[PDB]
């Protein structure tokens, strides 16, 4: 078998390339192909200098590639050197940080966003000293730059858009180009998306699939006489490539050569390159999940597809023997567990008994298995679906029996009597069909008589069913203990602690056991009756909250409860829950802690075995009866091991399912599916890296031609991330020493938006940075690689301002200083805005519609809602889901005040805004981003300023990954527009008045967007 | 709960009566206690074609603007799931035409 | 300022939103730190709050912080050096648990400011033969000086700079329907945080009110 | 830590080490990192005052006595040779120093 | 001041504990900030060091005054072309054989 | 500066040998040399097979190298 070549760059008759990650080289003459770079990362990128010496060469790092830097590779001593030490952010559709071409005196200049307070804002500087000093060409936003007769050529957001084919909205590729030797001019701007420009000649090539598939076009200098130069059917060409003479490009795996002169394309023969070791190694816990507790203090666990039976200690291992996907793992026995396994089909449950070895395994298609569990006597298993069904497999024919169906969600929140005769689940339900919100009703299915009864009512949330080892109540949680918790900085109250556990007895006439009621004056002895048992509900005597789960006992009631926190680190970072373990002592109605700093707890079929997650990320064991003893459970003794090409083959068939079960659209679906599966899945034997894997299932993610079909996480490689030192400054290379040209800072008195040396009580500008840490920096020792050194710690650093102004200060190296430049940027537009309005109107910007920007908005909000004016500002907006959160404050309209013996006027409505509203919006804003343009524009709150936006409002809620890990996403949620239905998708908001942003409006550092608001709102507040 | 049945009571009434076609709320006051018989009624109540917001005996408070706040949201969108059914956009928002009751003992 | 000898006031600043009742005086009896009840605009719908530090010598009135937030509970250490105080600038969002929403709960954080240009964030531990004070007091752009001291955010009422560590008043989330109403008042707890091991514990709890000697 | 050695406390709970030819002052939690600036082989390292250390720099030559001063930055080099020195301590007042050497010399 | 203490256990960790409260002792870190070299000075250094262990510490002293002297410059210009670890080991481990002797090994 | 080269075999005008640890060919002929095998580990022995197409090679892995395999 063959490799998959991909994203070359041609010099003459030499020809580099990517093939495994690294770098590659062949000759045209000879024939010859030799590896000429590697063990440095995840290659994506290569480029030939002017005089075709040199590479720059761009890596990713990091296990999911989050981070990259820039390579010098010198094929005349072999020598390799980093130039950049930004740790740039990257993802898969946006690999930021790489060159953007070469100035005419041979330099390189990048593109990069490493100092700018958005991604998007991948900026353009020379290079300069291998790295040593940066020198920005201030042309705004670029992804190539390139130089045609002295002028100057620029391609925005022109990077390949594999993932989504036929995209055609705001932020697709054009080309702008110089005339006024000063002034640009916009020259290719087609209705789809345009890729990897390059110049042969006096003409522009370049790559888009306006006919509906990728070809090559190219045009003169004028964006005139289009011309069609390629009829490709198989596989979109990519990366196009050139020396002047021909053009280079890869292709469904293959390199390819374009010559302008004879217009004739030929594929390059290289043949098979390098085939590494098949069978892998990797480490258990890092693919670990679904850990369980077993009889006999075992463990079972499922990682990367596999699953194990061991003991706590991971000494004593067995592999469950069944192919590729075991999606859960449930004890079913003393020796027996059963299991649920999945294929490209779907999921089937499966038994296995690792003291006999036994393992049958049904063929009963359960759909998409999410949650399973299996009675206490081994006879039945619970299973719910992605169809929102909950239902019995029957443990020996395999037989399965749909209990109850909902029409909301899935039901995988439920529990079976120790009994076997009730089982008690949330059932998700909506009052009408076009609902706002979705209610849970536990509901109690009774295996005898075979009927549903409801457990408690349908007004709000009830879930975390259990009962009691007699099997005589159901207790449970709900949040229906309504109390709203004051906001300390906006007007605003919620529900925080309204979280309380219920009881219900099974036999009426049965009171609470909770309440303590006297034995001897109470007569029960009744049988069984679920009939009307919500009105018997009941609560128990312990404080509201934020439970997850509750085990009744014994002699008391153990609840998990969760502290009210914020969500930022959760949102973004992921950072796991932190919760704790409480005990609830029923005669004594006190309450103690038994366990802290808790991520997730499972509890054993007999009540006695617990296992928890702690925040740490470690997973351990304790007896509930003396949760003293707890053991850390150790599963990597055993190394986990498996095979590449068959890993990959499953993984494909998945993200390929995933992709065609979840998309928006079921019609379309079985089509687009039937229609691309083959043509991708000859490619995945080609793959013998992760990237590679990636690069084919991202391909076929495009093929929906539809927004927010991503690929997040998984491993791409062991090199650890690249880490960049900052301390929120600008540094520029004046003589031998480096200068602080520019010093960060938003509101001194926050948190984490200012350069750390502000501290010491001076502002750095201006000032000479003469060493760091004893070690000299200039025009000799690069800062950045120093500082980059030293991130993470405090260093010493030599200062000399005017004068003899020295310093010797201890500097908070940072690890990043994103945030501090963007609230310096927030800040300074704040101040531009009120000086240039003579202080009537107000700034506000929302950077995304998640926490940040709730974040961001109520910073400003509270401060410049009052203005005669407001601006608010959401260029560059990531999206999320808040926007109708914002809306509605900008909604609200001032109708009154209060007026005070003694202060100033209180506004009616507080959250109103005072005057007028103008909106200023640009084609990096998208999905809540696109949401909130069209809706500011439709509720007609102002004026809409800017260019047309992303165009992608289809939203995704990704609920299964790939055994490596992997996070794919697919286009489920699609948002429907009154008057536009779907329109917003792939063309994205139009604002009222258009403004471009020119490369030459960055050249005199205006910012034509932010000064037509002003202005417009300036004439708007004449009357 | 004598409260809480009589507005259960008048939930069911105007359901019944309106050929399940129109929802009930009933804002007892304008403070803690209004913010919790608003939200536990406008969850349920608020997607009928119609919505009768009772107001009558509200004793007031100061949260009244934070009430106008959602009863303003204009439904101007849904969101389409593959699987599972529509959900209104913004979600907070009353789905079709707003009745309100008041008399003598709001103030 | 009453002079506590022959009875004449002396108004140091006035505020026009709200009275200034949050403040506090030096041991050396020279500044007067307090909460400055602020608004940008004369309609504005929110009140902010900013720390304002009075010198007794100089008598002039300096910013200890912006005016963007809520800051308050101002307090000096015993050897006059340094000004901590609590702010409300800490943003992060809660969940709802019932509706669609969001709000600030746990955004409160404790804050210092050294009245030595030059001198460090003591919680910061910067060891002493690493740096240069001995400087001399400069209430100038203390603001930009500002630091905040390594400790979980949450709703804090109060802060007590001790010799080694620092004592703050903390307020779990609650409901309001009791205070509200049956007038119930708020459970706080004082919590310790040691400046070296930067470790917290529970020093009493069940608390709904605190005061301090001299 | 893996090619460290010759940890030592020294004044104000401050830690002194070697590691791969280099010498550091940091604080326990290694956070606060002073890197003692003297070219390849410091052999060892010895408080010698509040803010003084000295140590034994080697080169091809031989071993010599060092003194380093990580407050005011200053750090002079003896060039005095004192053999292959194993052994190295400063008096507690660090006026002088006690060093021993592969000659069985104690100086 | 016979106040401090600084240990290493088995588990190989540094930690410090003052000797009035050895109840409160941390765990001294230090691979917090990277350690910084350069490939081939370190080179030059080890290679130095080793021929003059092999030198300073041959059992015939008369011998090793010519025999180092005969092999150094010829072993070091080779230095240079080491890139690896490895490829510094065989020219040292060549310089060792000079001595024609047993015992001269590298671990 | 050149690199420090060892340790060769040869098989016609093919010559593989080491250089930084990984495996490198080179042709007699065309006076071409190219790595054909690293990140393996310390490489110190490669061998020809008889046909010339396959090579027997020796790794060492561990800090130390203390242990190898083929
Ligand atoms: N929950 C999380 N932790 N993360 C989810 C955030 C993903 C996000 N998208 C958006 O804001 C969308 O606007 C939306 C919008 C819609 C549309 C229809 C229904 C519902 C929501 N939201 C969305 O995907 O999420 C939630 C959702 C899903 C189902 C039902 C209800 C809510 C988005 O990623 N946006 C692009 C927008 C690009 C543009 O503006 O042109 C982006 O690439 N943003 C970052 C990279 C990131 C960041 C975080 C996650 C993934 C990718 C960038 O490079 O700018």
């Amino acid at each position: 078998m063959p490799n998959l070549l991909l994203n070359p760059d041609i010099h003459g008759d030499r020809i580099i390339f990517v093939c495994c990650d690294d770098l590659w080289e062949h000759d045209l003459k000879s024939g010859s192909t030799r590896k000429i770079v590697s063990n440095l990362g995840v290659i994506n990128n290569a480029r030939f200098f002017p005089d075709g010496r040199k590479i720059a060469i761009r890596v990713m790092r990091g296990s999911s590639l989050n981070t990259a830097d820039l390579y010098f590779y010198n094929g005349e001593n072999g020598e390799i050197k980093r130039i950049t030490y930004f740790s740039g952010k990257s993802t898969g559709r946006r690999m930021f940080t790489d060159v953007a071409g070469f100035d005419p005196d041979g330099n390189l200049i990048i593109s990069t966003d490493a100092m700018q307070p958005f991604s998007s804002m991948t900026c353009l500087y020379r290079v300069e000293n291998d790295g040593i000093n940066f020198v920005p060409l201030n042309l705004g936003p670029a992804t190539h730059i390139l130089f045609a007769d002295g002028r100057r050529v620029i391609g925005r957001n022109t990077f390949e858009l594999p993932h989504w084919k036929g995209y055609r909205g705001g932020t697709r590729g054009k080309i702008w180009i110089e005339v006024n030797s000063g002034a640009f001019k916009k020259i290719v701007d087609m209705s789809t998306h345009v890729s990897s420009p390059v110049i042969v000649g006096h003409r522009i090539y370049f790559i888009t699939d306006i006919d509906g598939f990728g070809q090559i076009y190219s045009t003169d200098l004028d964006g005139k006489d289009l011309r069609k130069h390629t009829s490709f059917t198989d596989y979109y060409p990519r990366h196009l490539n050139t020396d002047g003479r021909r053009i280079l490009f890869s292709k469904g795996g293959s390199i390819y050569i374009f010559n302008p002169d004879t217009e004739k394309i030929e594929k390059i023969e290289i043949g098979d390159l390098e085939s590494p070791e098949d069978r892998i190694i990797s480490i258990p816990s890092k693919f670990a999940e679904d850990f369980s507790p077993l009889d006999g203090d075992l463990i079972a666990f499922v990682s990367r597809g596999q699953a194990f039976i061991q003991d706590v200690s991971g000494t004593y291992v067995l592999k469950v023997p069944e192919p590729l996907r075991i999606r859960y793992v449930r004890r079913g026995g003393d020796t027996k567990v059963a299991f649920i396994h999945g294929t490209r089909e779907g999921d089937f449950l499966g038994i296995y008994d690792y003291r006999t070895g036994k393992a049958e395994k049904f063929e009963e298609n359960l759909g998409n298995v999410f949650a399973m569990g299996v009675d206490r006597n081994g006879k039945f298993a619970v299973v719910a679906n992605d169809r929102f069904e909950i239902m019995t497999v029957d443990l020996e024919t395999g037989k399965p029996t749909v209990i109850e169906r909902s029409r909301e969600a899935m039901i995988t929140d439920f529990t079976i009597s120790d009994n076997s005769r009730f089982i008690a689940y949330g059932f998700p339900l909506k009052h009408g069909e076009t609902d706002g919100y979705v209610m849970q009703a536990i509901h109690v299915y009774d295996m005898e008589g075979r009927k549903i009864f409801a457990a408690t009512t349908e007004n709000s949330h009830d879930y975390a069913p259990a009962f009691d080892a007699d099997s005589k109540n159901l207790y449970y949680l709900s949040y229906r203990s309504l109390d709203p918790s004051p906001d300390r900085v906006v007007l605003n109250f919620s529900f925080e602690v309204v979280s309380k556990p219920f009881v219900i007895p099974l036999i009426p006439g049965s009171p609470n056991p909770t309440k303590l009621v006297p034995r001897s004056m109470t007569s029960e002895a009744g049988e069984y009756d679920l009939n009307d048992m919500y009105k018997r509900s009941s609560p128990i005597n312990v404080d509201p909250g934020d439970y997850r789960m509750i085990i009744p006992l014994e002699s008391s009631i153990l609840i998990y409860s969760v502290p009210v926190h914020g969500e930022f680190a959760a949102y973004y970072q992921g950072a796991p829950e932190k919760g704790v373990l409480l005990k609830y002592d029923v005669k004594t109605r006190k309450v103690t802690e038994v366990k802290n700093n808790l991520t997730d707890l499972r509890l054993s079929a007999d009540r006695k075995t617990v296992m928890v997650r702690k925040d740490d990320g470690k997973i351990y064991t304790f007896p509930l009866e003396k949760p003293e003893d707890e053991r850390t459970v150790e599963t990597d003794k055993r190394p986990l091991v498996s095979s590449i090409h068959e890993e990959f083959l499953q993984m494909y068939d998945e993200a390929w399912k995933l992709a065609r079960d979840n998309y928006w659209n079921e019609a379309v679906a079985k089509e687009i599916s039937e229609r691309i599966y083959e043509k991708y899945r000859n490619l995945v034997p080609l793959c013998k890296t992760r990237y590679d894997l990636s690069n084919v299932i991202v391909e076929m993610q495009g093929e929906y031609r539809t927004s927010h079909s991503y690929e997040m996480g998984g491993t791409f490689t062991d090199k650890d991330p690249f880490r960049s030192g900052r301390i929120a400054c600008d540094f520029k290379l004046d003589g031998d020493h480096y200068v602080v040209a520019k010093a960060y800072a938003g509101d001194y008195s926050n948190e984490g938006e200012k350069s750390p040396i502000f501290e010491y009580g001076i502002d750095p500008t201006g000032y000479l940075i003469e060493d760091i840490d004893g070690e000299t920096v200039g025009a000799g020792s690069n800062i950045y690689r120093v500082l980059s050194e030293k991130a993470g710690t405090s260093a010493r650093i030599r200062l000399s301002g005017k004068g003899g102004d020295k310093r010797d200060l201890m500097i908070d190296i940072l690890d990043d200083d994103r945030f501090i430049r963007y609230r310096s940027w927030v800040e300074a537009n704040r101040r531009y805005v009120h000086e240039r309005s003579k202080g009537t109107i107000g700034y506000i910007h929302i950077p995304d519609m998640g926490m940040m920007g709730l974040n961001e908005f109520y910073r400003l909000f509270i401060n410049e809602s009052s203005y005669q004016g407001l601006i608010v500002d959401v260029r560059f907006n990531g999206g999320g889901f808040v926007s109708q959160l914002i809306i509605e404050k900008l909604m609200n309209k001032r109708i009154g005040y209060d007026n005070p013996r003694r202060g100033t006027l209180s506004p009616y409505p507080t959250n109103s805004v005072r005057g007028k509203i103008i909106a200023i919006t640009n084609e990096y804003a998208g999905s809540d981003g696109d949401i909130f343009s069209f809706s500011f524009k439709k509720l007609g709150l102002g004026k809409l300023i800017g260019t047309r936006t992303w165009g992608g409002v289809v939203g995704i809620t990704p609920k299964r990954r790939l055994i490596d890990g992997t996070v794919l996403t697919q286009p489920e949620f699609a948002f429907w527009f009154r008057d536009a239905g779907f329109g917003v998708e792939n063309y994205g908001v139009d604002p009222d008045v258009e403004i471009e942003y020119a490369p030459h409006d960055y050249l005199s550092g205006k910012d034509p967007q932010i000064d037509y608001a002003i202005d417009a709102l300036i004439e708007e507040l004449r009357n």
